[PDB]
């Protein structure tokens, strides 16, 4: 989302968000650590190539086109600084002048030590509780940003993770057309395309950085979950981490785990998509959970074996026409999960990916409030170690995933909704140690 900097009746008529980095002159002065030789205001650029026909709607809601319909012009920083303002660093480079490399390392989560464990546990607690210093979330679309008064802009502040959930509610939500008109709906901006890989990868990367500030630990690092292992019950669910079934009642968490006090936020889509508004900041329900309690859907009630890993990394295409949710011998679809493990579609397969967020039958598994469930994050540092893998094997070859006619939002280089600053799926379609300054300790079947 954005920066509260530019949350502003100023900035969002000015179109522009620049704001200042250390300015000695007043404010405008360094716009962008432009003083320094760090960044330079200058105007976005955005995918303009058509996307498939599946969207009918274009010109009705805020996320074509990303972001321009906010910001006309966004920092853009020189060399290897990053930031809303340049005022970190590039993914894998830090020092004061973003010339020191690092790496750091994900590793499964049962391979911690005690005290890692719970550090890791008590980190994503404390990112629950913290105001995010940066991103402040809109609660309305931008014809209704700046209020009933035209004065006061419709933004609340939001904590790290919630935040984290948020990002991801605003790539799926439902295109809002009017009062009484049903909202739209075959829409997804980070699922069921080239995109999903790539949008999912930034949205770990984007925790990680913010969980690296949070505690002062530039060397922190998202642990991932090895669902692959086709067990029957969940085996990362035990108060130690992420918590284990509450025996009061089997659909929440453990009292005795701090995510049995976690609440969600964006779990009322028919407020949202009736009269017009945004997930907001409150939170209200529990995270609700029942690993493979899914009596109704049998092929839901098991996590993927060991070799559906091993196979999808045989798929040598990264995707395929019509880049969608049906894609066949396609490697984003059958590692996301609506492919087999071989690369053949089928209406009633889930696999993989789809597959572990199905099988906790519960709040992981809905779509708009999945990363309510702290799981998410070790669900997709696992699928982003997939992705990865794939990467290496296949020297990150980008020809299958297409610049134009993919769903729109799943173009090469569409912005990916809502990060910022803008970033395009093509910057997240490297190999991660050379490139983004992490790896993953793991070793794969065969
Ligand atoms: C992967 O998923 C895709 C979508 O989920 C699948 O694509 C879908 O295929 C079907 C049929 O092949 C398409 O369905 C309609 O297609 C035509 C064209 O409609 C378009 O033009 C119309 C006028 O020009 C407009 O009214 C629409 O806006 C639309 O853009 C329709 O005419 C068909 O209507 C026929 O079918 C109904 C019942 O289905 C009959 O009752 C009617 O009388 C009529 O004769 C279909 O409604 C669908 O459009 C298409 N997907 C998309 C995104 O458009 C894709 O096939 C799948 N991949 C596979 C299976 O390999
Ligand atoms: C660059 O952006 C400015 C700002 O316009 C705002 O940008 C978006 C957030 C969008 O929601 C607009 O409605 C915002 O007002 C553009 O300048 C305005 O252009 C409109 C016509 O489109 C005009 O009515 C206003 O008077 C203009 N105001 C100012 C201060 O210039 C500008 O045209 C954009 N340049 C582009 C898109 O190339
Ligand atoms: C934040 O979001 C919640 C959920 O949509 C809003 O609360 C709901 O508001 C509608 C009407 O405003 C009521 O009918 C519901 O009963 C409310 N539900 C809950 C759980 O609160 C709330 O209005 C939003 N906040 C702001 C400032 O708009
Ligand atoms: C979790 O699984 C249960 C079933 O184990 C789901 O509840 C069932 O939903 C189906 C389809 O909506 C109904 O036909 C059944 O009657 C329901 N059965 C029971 C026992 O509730 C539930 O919707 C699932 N939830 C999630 C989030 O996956
Ligand atoms: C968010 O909280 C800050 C404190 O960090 C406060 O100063 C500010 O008024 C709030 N801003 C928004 C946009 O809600
Ligand atoms: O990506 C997801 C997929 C499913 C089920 O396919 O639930 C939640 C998600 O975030
Ligand atoms: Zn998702």
């Amino acid at each position: 989302q954005f920066p509260r900097q530019c949350a502003t009746v100023e900035a969002l008529r000015s179109g522009m968000c620049c704001p200042d980095l250390s300015p000695v002159s007043g404010p405008g002065t360094d716009r962008c650590g432009s003083s320094s030789g760090r960044g330079r205001c200058e105007a976005v650029t955005a995918d303009s190539r058509p996307h498939s026909p599946q969207y009918p709607h274009d010109g009705r809601d805020d996320r074509e086109v990303w972001p321009l319909r906010f910001f006309n012009r966004t920092c853009h920083c020189n060399g290897n600084f990053s930031g809303h303002n340049c005022g970190t660093c590039r993914p894998g480079w830090r020092g004061a002048a973003c010339d020191q490399r690092v790496l750091i390392v994900r590793r499964n989560l049962l391979d911690l030590s005690k005290e890692e464990k719970n550090h890791f546990v008590r980190a994503l607690d404390m990112a629950k509780r913290t105001t995010h210093p940066l991103f402040v979330i809109a609660t309305r679309r931008s014809e209704e940003i700046l209020g009933p008064d035209g004065n006061t802009p419709q933004f609340e502040n939001i904590s790290i993770y919630n935040y984290f959930v948020w990002t991801h509610y605003y790539s799926v939500k439902k295109t809002f057309l009017g009062v009484g008109q049903e909202s739209f709906g075959e829409v997804d901006f980070s699922h069921e395309g080239p995109a999903f890989l790539t949008w999912h990868r930034y949205h770990l990367l984007r925790l990680e950085k913010d969980m690296q500030e949070m505690l002062q630990e530039p060397s922190f690092s998202l642990p991932y979950w090895n669902f692959a292992t086709g067990k029957n019950v969940c085996d990362i669910c035990t108060d130690d981490l992420m918590g284990s079934r509450s025996n009061f009642d089997s659909t929440l968490i453990s009292p005795n785990s701090v995510f049995s006090q976690w609440r969600v936020v964006c779990d009322s889509l028919e407020d949202y998509d009736t009269l017009g508004t945004l997930c907001n900041s409150t939170e209200d329900g529990p995270i609700r959970r029942n690993p493979a309690g899914n009596v109704a859907r049998p092929m839901v009630q098991r996590l993927p074996e060991p070799q559906d890993v091993a196979q999808c990394l045989e798929v040598g295409l990264f995707d395929t026409p019509p880049f969608y949710s049906n894609s066949t011998n396609s490697f984003r679809n059958t590692v996301e999960g609506f492919s087999d493990p071989t690369g053949k579609y089928d209406p009633a397969v889930s696999s993989l990916h789809n597959l572990a967020h199905l099988f906790l039958n519960g709040t992981g598994g809905q779509v708009h409030l999945s990363p309510n469930d702290p799981i998410f994050v070790l669900l997709h540092t696992f699928t982003d170690a997939v992705f990865d893998e794939w990467l290496r094997r296949y020297n990150a070859d980008i020809s299958t995933f297409p610049l134009e006619n993919a769903p729109i939002g799943h173009n090469r280089q569409y912005n990916m909704v809502p990060f910022w600053p803008p970033v395009t799926n093509t910057e997240m379609f490297v190999t991660a140690p050379d490139n983004l300054g992490y790896t993953y300790e793991i070793q794969w079947p065969s």
